[PDB]
């Protein structure tokens, strides 16, 4: 079941893939194609590294300079298309602890990687923060400040789903907290996309942090 | 997350194996262990090679001689551990249909298969039976008449699934028909036991049914 790409807002772009089978059925996953004018910067890498090379088919076939991709977190939804753009010398950025983190698990690597909690590429274009643990102990978020669009990769669930799903790797009692973190940097969120299911509104904040609780008491 | 082993009934074991999905969370996957004595029979090898590895030294931790095992189709979480059981010269089943259509796509074989549509293994302990398409082209039950179980692996769905799982290999519209023929065998079913979630009654296949003229639609 090939990727998908469309248009969200003027030079932002969905891109959902489907990985799937052994008797469950079609998991979908979504990262975003963010452009300034022919520069194009990648949020989350496709599943596969076969659908990773048509994303970069979309982004050259139209001319885009692919200029960097960033993952949030760890977890191979986010991840393991690092290798193949590494091998394009495209570069390829997470925060410090995923680094870490992905090398512990003798995973690829990026090769570029920030500090802190907060970090911006783009030249002002695509804002990260990393609010806490939730879903993983690593994961980040990425705001955009042009299109008001949050993506908040597995920190959050869309209205779609009615459990947080897996939390193997999760720290349910602090997902709570670190989906608040977020809603205190006040970004003027008008849309949120999700690491799968559906896009929607601001509200996907709040029904997340109606199921972390939920699931602490 | 390792395998767990249940006996459900005298001489009648539910080994269930995991795996853990992208934000989804875990799925757990249905085989049984049925012993004849201490002849012990495999139906459905676990989800993984080492989750395999694990159900042979379980039975031979209890004395048990693993006679074989028989995959009710040609998917990874019924055939996972087909390559491991040959490597120990544990003779394996499927039909014939399952065994080519393994061997098509590079896939370890059964060193056995039925051409009928019915067969036995264990000289009458489980019973198999094709009953037509449905989830798949190739699935075959187990009907263990001692237990009075049928085993439907991943052509039944169980009461807690509201959809029909994986379909990009099944026969929407000849499921029901395959359903019908399982009750045309008039076993005296005391639990229908799914490839995938919990246990239950005969009511399993009113269910079943219910979801194939569903998606038919
Ligand atoms: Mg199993
Ligand atoms: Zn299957
Ligand atoms: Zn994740």
């Amino acid at each position: 079941k090939p990727l998908e790409v469309i248009k969200i807002e003027d030079g932002v772009y969905l891109h959902t893939s489907f990985k799937n089978i052994e008797g469950y059925g079609l998991v979908d996953s979504n990262g975003l194609v963010v452009l300034d004018n022919n520069q194009a910067y990648i949020i989350d890498t496709p599943w596969s590294e076969e659908d990773t090379k048509l994303l970069l088919s979309w982004a050259t076939d139209r001319g885009y300079q692919v200029m960097a991709s960033i993952s949030t977190h760890s977890h191979e939804d986010r991840t393991a298309g690092i290798k193949l753009l590494n091998s394009k010398s495209i570069p390829t950025y997470t925060s410090e602890l995923t680094k870490k983190l992905l090398a512990r698990e003798g995973k690829p690597v990026p090769t570029h990687y920030f500090k802190d909690d907060e970090f911006t590429l783009g030249n002002g274009l695509i804002e990260l923060y990393y609010p806490g643990a939730g879903h993983t102990e690593d994961n980040i978020v990425a705001w955009l400040p042009k299109s008001k669009i949050l993506f908040g990769g597995c920190l959050v669930r869309s209205h779609e789903w009615e459990g947080l799903g897996y939390v193997g790797d999760a720290s349910i009692s602090s997902w709570a907290d670190s989906i608040k973190n977020i809603v205190s940097k006040k970004y003027p969120i008008q849309m949120v996309v999700p690491g799968h299911g559906k896009v929607g509104s601001s509200d996907i904040l709040d029904h997340t942090i109606d199921l972390a609780e939920s699931a602490s008491n």
